[PDB]
DNA sequence: ATCAATATTTTGACTGATAGTGACCTGTTCGTTGCAACAAATTGATAAGCAATGCTTTTTTAGAATTCCAACTTATTGTAAAAAAGCAGGCTTCAACGG
């Protein structure tokens, strides 16, 4: 699974970046998303895809193992919608 | 031409920088490690994305024009002694007007 830690070593390794600030632009890359979607601000990044926040209203759920019914809270979720250039590059993906 | 005193002739004390290694402190990097965070697994009513593909709108895109940055290659031009006037910064007196 891809991690901050192999981010960091392609940076390296195709910028000639120091591990240092290679692994300190990784960090701010997704803090800066997560500063955006909570202040309430799409994210949209071209080829790739587009972080969108979404306000869902009190629906009804349950509990999956008894089944005693819990009204699921209402709360604002963060979606993510890939770019027709991404999917384009997963169509053709294989488990590995 | 020889006394006699002061600047002269090498050494030593004075005072803090010069010299070069070493300890001090801890950012920074790497290995050991703990733990919040992530993933599998349920069950079932309700919300969101989905297939194709030309036209329209929004965002990223590769130059290319423009202008300061820059190491070179040209294009023109060229004065000083020797006098002897020409102006203002402030203290100095005569000459005209008013009591």
């Amino acid at each position: 699974a891809l991690t901050k830690a192999e981010m960091s070593e392609y940076l390296f390794d195709k910028l000639g970046l120091s591990k240092r600030d290679a692994k300190e632009l990784v960090e701010l890359f997704f803090e800066e998303i997560r500063r955006a979607l909570e202040n309430g601000e799409q994210v949209k990044l071209s080829g790739f895809g587009n972080f969108d926040l979404r306000d869902k209203n009190q629906r009804p759920g349950r509990n999956p193992k008894t089944g005693e019914d819990i009204p699921i809270t209402a709360r604002r979720v963060v979606t993510f919608r890939p770019g027709q250039k991404l999917k384009s590059r997963v169509e053709n993906a294989s488990p590995k």
